[PDB]
C-alpha cells in the first residue's frame, strides 16, 4: 500500500493537480480502461487500498484509507496523543477490510488506538451528522479543509458533527475530485477561496457508478440508454454519447466485461 502525500497547509492548484494525478496513477488498474479513460481495479487485485496523508497547518494531520475497487474512504488515523496512532472506521466496514484499516492505517500494533467512526459513510449519512438538509449548504475548500483536519487531529473528543463536516469536506474533495475531472476543476477554480458545491458536482458524484456503467456497456460510444444528469445550473441534461460525459470524468468505477477500451 502506498500513500499520497499532500501538503493541506502550503500548497498551489499546480500542487492540487499533482496530488490528484498521483491518487488516480496509484489507484487505477494498470491497463483497465474503456473509452481512453482508467478503470479501478478488481477487488481482489492488490494492493487493495491506497493511503491519502492530508497534512495540515499546525503540524496537524490525517491520513485517509480509500479503497482501490471504488474509491471509497474506509476510515482514517491521525497521530494521537504521546506516540500513538489512532485509527477510525466507517461503520460500514466491516469483516476482514476492519482489522484491515487498523493494520493499514496503524502498522504498529504496539502504539495503535482506536476511535470508531459511529455512522456509516453515506452522503445522507454525513449530511444528517452535519445537521445540514444537503451539502450543498457545507462549503468546500483548502482552508475549510486545513481547519477541519485540526478540528479532529490530535483531538481526543470531538462532536459527530465536527466529524462529519471534516468526512463531507476531505471526501469531496479527495476521492470525489480524483474521479471527476470536473470537480478538481470547481477545487481549482475557486482555489483560495470557501465555495458550495454546485448542482452538477453534487448529480456526479451521485451516478458515478451508472455513468461508470453506461461508457463500459456503450457501445460504439452510444450509451446503451439515454442518461439523465444535471448541470451546473442545476437543470436536467440528458448525455446520449461518451464524449458528451467523459470530459468531467477522470476515473471509472470498477465494472466487470470487456468493453470499448478506446
Amino acid at each position: 500500500v502506498n500513500t499520497i502525500i499532500y501538503n493541506v497547509g502550503s500548497t498551489t492548484i499546480s500542487k492540487y493537480a499533482t496530488f490528484l494525478n498521483d491518487l488516480r496513477n496509484e489507484a487505477k488498474d494498470p491497463s483497465l480502461k474503456c473509452y481512453g479513460i482508467p478503470m479501478l481495479p478488481n477487488t481482489n487485485t492488490n494492493p487493495k487500498y491506497v493511503l491519502v496523508e492530508l497534512q495540515g497547518s499546525n503540524k496537524k494531520t490525517i491520513t485517509l484509507m480509500l479503497r482501490r475497487n471504488n474509491l471509497y474512504v474506509m476510515g482514517y488515523s491521525d497521530p494521537f496523543e504521546t506516540n500513538k496512532c489512532r485509527y477510525h472506521i466507517f461503520n460500514d466496514i466491516s469483516g476482514t477490510e476492519r482489522q484491515d484499516v487498523e493494520t493499514t492505517l496503524c502498522p504498529n500494533a504496539n502504539s495503535r488506538v482506536s476511535k470508531n467512526i459511529n455512522f456509516d459513510s453515506r452522503y445522507p449519512t454525513l449530511e444528517s451528522k452535519a445537521g445540514v438538509k444537503s451539502r450543498s449548504q457545507v462549503q468546500l475548500g483548502i482552508q475549510i479543509l486545513d481547519s477541519n483536519i485540526g478540528k479532529i487531529s490530535g483531538v481526543m473528543s470531538f462532536t459527530e458533527k465536527t466529524e462529519a463536516e471534516f468526512l463531507l469536506v476531505a471526501i469531496q474533495m479527495v476521492s470525489e475530485a480524483a474521479r471527476f475531472k470536473y470537480i478538481e476543476n470547481q477545487v481549482k477554480t475557486n482555489f483560495n477561496r470557501a465555495f458550495n458545491p454546485n448542482p452538477k458536482v453534487l448529480n456526479l458524484q451521485e451516478t458515478w457508478g451508472k455513468i461508470s456503467t453506461a461508457i463500459h456497456d456503450a457501445k460504439n460510444g452510444v450509451l446503451p440508454k439515454p442518461l439523465e444528469l444535471v448541470d451546473a445550473s442545476g437543470a436536467k441534461w440528458i448525455v446520449l454519447r461518451v464524449d458528451e460525459i467523459k470530459p468531467d470524468v477522470a476515473l471509472l468505477n470498477y465494472v466487470g466485461g470487456s468493453c470499448q477500451t478506446t
